[PDB]
């Protein structure tokens, strides 16, 4: 799943995805990660 620091991270990620940027590119850009671990560390709580 995708995992972001905060709501602004989610906002930027979603906007970039809506425009049509790649998932990891949008994640990096916004300051989020994406991992196949399903569980994310207590650092990206959104």
């Amino acid at each position: 799943k995708s995992c972001c620091p905060n709501t602004t991270g989610r906002n930027i990620y979603n906007t970039c995805r809506f425009a049509g940027g790649s998932r990891e590119r949008c994640a990096k850009l916004s300051g989020c990660k994406i991992i196949s671990a399903s569980t994310c560390p207590s650092d990206y709580p959104k």
